[PDB]
């Protein structure tokens, strides 16, 4: 015959044929020439080893993922889970199902085309992309059936038996790429029928961030999912919270005695966490058009950015009293009243390239939605008393960025207007830094030492997965450090829940702003009231 | 021959990987590269930068530089004169002249070959050097003559009288580039025949260390030149005061209230200022074996960095504001004991390259003079009660280095073993650069929390510092000039300490050249407050 050979050739075409997806029009008469070109010296090899700790080699672990034919699964979360297998953090052993009710033809056709064209690219890295789908398999069924429950539980209880270590049962962990109405029919066919093997194992459960609208919708949601799975189970990840940079807020403001003492209402004068963006809702009108962005990515992620930055120091590391003092600053705010909002809907761009966001047919007609909102938030405790909280967010502004802008009280004494604000800045994206603005004398001769200018201390980089696996190693290790708990969810639905039932009830109205710009020119303004000093 | 060009650059590249930013060389290497090209642009000598004030152009203005055939007038002050004049600093008819105790042949070949010899190594592009020669005259006379500094006079009156602008009368200064008991005459002889005209002018009078050797030696000398001038005319020269990085001080610690709110005993656990010297004394030893280190740059240089470190903030930037809380702050300062001293003295290096100290011909054997000094200082206020301030300067050590090295408080709570002491670092040489080291979490694994890796947050943005001071005096902006009472008060400081080593109390350590130091003071060091580790 013609052995081993065949998977050789197999393991280039799929390879190519995710990025022809990918660079879609036009015609790929090219496309297929120089990839495997450039290819041809990107030809690793080395099997990567396991950096996993030998404690969880000692027993068999399963990854089902809930909705793998829906969009989170596969662009985000299976893709995500192939780059764990490229660090060597799975066990070599890992058995990972796809679980989703849609019928599926053929599942090596689906795994090779469906699933592997979101990976990370693979010019330099493709050919272990074969081994890895090995591990995967499919599982056809309903998310309220406990027979088929019973039937998926029968297809882990053989791999969880076939495992080759020490210990036996099996560890589980489900991820529930769901919407939000699915989940409680899911935790309890799970309960009745997925729960890990009696002689050892544990189980956690991966839930998505839409957790209601307000502070009772949210309540009983996770009301619901009490019965079946405890706080130590659940893992409500957030977007951001598994960020290099923001993991660093902890490290830069608690282990560093030079940031801690002017961490203070006596120092800082001034903080703002934007969030731009410059897409628009990129025709899914209707899906924003229920959400808003104050729910989108505000209640949410700023907000938890804004934890860790107000948070009192934690007792230790441990991960529960390091969200303890999140839950506990964030009991400080009194809820957001009208008066502190300032709310945008983006219209049709001057360029002509941006469709505004009601002429979207998906949009009804009559949206007061906000696109765009910078708020400011009231922290009443020693350490915070008096300091402006400024949130904003918004699309379709000026430039994609999202950073802090911590504004220290610049001391005019002596030096009056020669000097001004010092300023730090941490900065996710575009790009990751951290940098501390100054004011030096200029290095010429001058005169009276008065010639100055501002000057930067930037951080220089010093020395790749996303967010959304570093989170899922989380999981794997029962860390829990960055996860959200249910009463730092039902706080930070109570800062905004008054204010999100004004906005619903129509009392304020968005301000129009086309895209591209920097938003509103009545948000500045609002801005300029609220403590925030500029060159 | 024409190949060997190319292999000198790249080796300078590699001392600045090894100093400083060892991290990520890659990278590193690219931005420092192009930096070097404007090291020196090879800028035509087209125009001249004529930025002096047009006010100080107003009246005639003299430079009368006394020892002008002396070594540092040779080497350094004139040269200095010329880079200002290349500056543009200098007035159009500015004269200088120069005086001597030696007859001198054929004064233009002279100055062509003694002086211009050592101009600045940019005369391959200084194309206006004979120009700036034509402003400079020789003039040969007794330092104690009060006659001819009354034909000095009659000299300089007629350059004076040839100015041509409104202002009449002409500006003097005076560069006293002589040993320090000369002083006592020079200015004697100005004020009985060289001072400014009547019609109008003004006097300044620079002189050079020493400033004595103890504290009543100084309090000699000053009230020597007291009944001559006051304090606003005397200008007494610190090296150290003109450069970039020490006057920074000021602005980096009251213009931030980042650095301002943590400037106290509460966040500064100890404090350094280090003063170091690859260079030995190479054959120079018997001009060094009275004077010793602390004398040489720690009772000038690093007391007057210590001084602008601690001060309380001035009222305003005026340069009696600044001198007076400089005084003020030494004056809580008590005098450094033996207890807080370790001297030392270096030998011959294991490599035999340096000869030791006392292998040179000209110092005496048994010598007890110190090459080395590590010493703590006792500051008590308010703000700097309880925190050590270590001094330390050597010649023939490891490394040509001098810096400041803040070292704050650790915040033990929040991660134990996996953070450290933050630091504040300010060398000045061999090159500028300020950074201050932080704890910060290292990208890659999730979990852990605790794995943490130091990081330095560097600061990002030629005159010399020695024409920098010319021209403050020049301008009356006396920030820069240590003052009377700020002098013997530092010398107060020291000399109970400088009794004893002159009285043999405690004598220097051996130490071979090219190392640390003294074992001894590395571990004194580390008894008082210093702990910085990997
Ligand atoms: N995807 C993205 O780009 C982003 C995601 N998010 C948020 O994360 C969350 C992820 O949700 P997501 O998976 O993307 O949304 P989807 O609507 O794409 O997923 C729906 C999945 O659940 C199944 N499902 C639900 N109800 C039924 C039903 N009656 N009959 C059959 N199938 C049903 C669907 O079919 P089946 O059961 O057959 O599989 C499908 O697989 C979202 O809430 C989103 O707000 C935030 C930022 C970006
Ligand atoms: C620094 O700068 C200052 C002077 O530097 P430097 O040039 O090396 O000093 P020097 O001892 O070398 O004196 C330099 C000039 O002063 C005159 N000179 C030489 N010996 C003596 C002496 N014993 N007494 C008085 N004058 C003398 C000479 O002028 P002339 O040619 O007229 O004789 C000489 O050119 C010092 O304080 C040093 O620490
Ligand atoms: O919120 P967004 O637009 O999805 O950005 C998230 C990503 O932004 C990138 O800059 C980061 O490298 C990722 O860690 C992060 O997940």
């Amino acid at each position: 015959d013609q052995d081993a050979y065949v998977a050789d050739v197999d393991g280039i075409l799929d390879v190519l044929r995710a990025q022809v997806l990918e660079r879609k029009p036009d015609d790929i008469f090219q496309f297929i020439s120089k990839s495997a070109l450039s290819l041809q010296k990107d030809r690793s090899c080395d099997r990567i080893n396991c950096k996993v700790k030998d404690e969880q080699k000692s027993r068999a672990l399963t990854i089902i993922v809930f909705g793998a034919s829906g969009d989170l699964a596969k662009k985000k979360t299976f893709p995500a889970l192939f780059d764990l297998y490229c660090g060597g953090l799975l066990p070599p052993e890992v058995n990972i199902i796809g679980y989703a009710r849609t019928k599926v033809d053929d599942v090596e056709k689906w795994k090779h085309e469906t699933l592997m064209k979101y990976f990370s690219n693979l010019s330099e890295r493709g050919c272990h992309a074969e081994d890895f789908l090995k591990h995967i398999s499919y599982f056809c069924g309903a998310y309220d059936s406990v027979d088929d429950f019973k039937r998926l539980d029968a297809v882990i209880r053989e791999k969880e038996n076939a495992f080759k270590g020490p210990e036996k049962g099996g560890n589980r962990l489900f991820y529930l790429a769901l919407p939000p109405s699915v989940f409680a029919s899911v935790c309890e066919s799970i309960h009745k029928g997925a729960m890990p093997q009696e002689v050892g194992g544990w189980v956690r459960v991966i839930i998505e961030k839409p957790f209601g609208r307000d502070t009772k919708s949210s309540a009983e949601l996770s009301q619901a999912l009490e019965p079946f799975f405890d706080e130590s189970q659940l893992y409500r990840i957030d977007h951001y919270l598994g960020k290099e940079m923001v993991q660093n807020i902890i490290t830069t403001r608690f282990a560093n005695r030079i940031f801690s003492a002017v961490w203070n209402a006596s120092n800082i004068a001034c903080v703002q966490i934007t969030f731009k963006e410059t897409i628009g809702t990129e025709g899914r009108g209707g899906y924003f058009d229920n959400i808003g962005i104050i729910r989108d990515v505000m209640q949410n992620h700023l907000t938890q950015i804004l934890a860790l930055l107000a948070m009192e120091k934690p007792r230790s590391l441990d991960a529960e009293c390091i969200r303890d003092e999140k839950v506990s600053v964030l009991k400080c705010i009194e809820p957001i009243t009208k008066e502190n909002c300032v709310l945008g809907q983006y219209t049709a761009s001057a360029d002509g390239s941006i469709p505004g966001y009601l002429e979207d047919v998906t949009v009804p007609e009559g949206s007061t939605c906000p696109t765009f909102a910078v708020m400011r938030l009231n922290i009443n405790n020693d350490r915070w008393a008096g300091v402006p909280f400024i949130l904003k967010a918004g699309k379709a502004v000026e430039q994609k960025y999202v950073a802090i802008r911590i504004q220290f009280r610049d001391e005019v004494h002596p030096y009056g207007e020669a000097t001004q604000r010092n300023e730090l800045v941490i900065r996710a994206q575009p790009s990751e830094a951290m940098y501390v603005k100054i004011t030096t004398k200029v290095p010429g001769l001058s005169g009276d030492l008065r010639q100055t200018h501002q000057t930067e201390l930037d951080l220089t980089y010093h020395t790749l997965p996303d967010a959304y696996e570093s989170l899922i190693n989380d999981a794997l290790l029962g860390n829990s450090t960055n996860f959200v708990r249910k009463d730092e969810l039902d706080v930070a639905w109570r800062i905004f829940t008054p204010l999100l039932h004004q906005i619903d009830s129509g009392e304020i109205k968005p301000i129009p702003y086309q895209a591209g710009t920097r938003g509103p020119k009545e948000a500045d303004e609002f801005i300029a009231n609220n403590g925030f000093k500029h060159q």
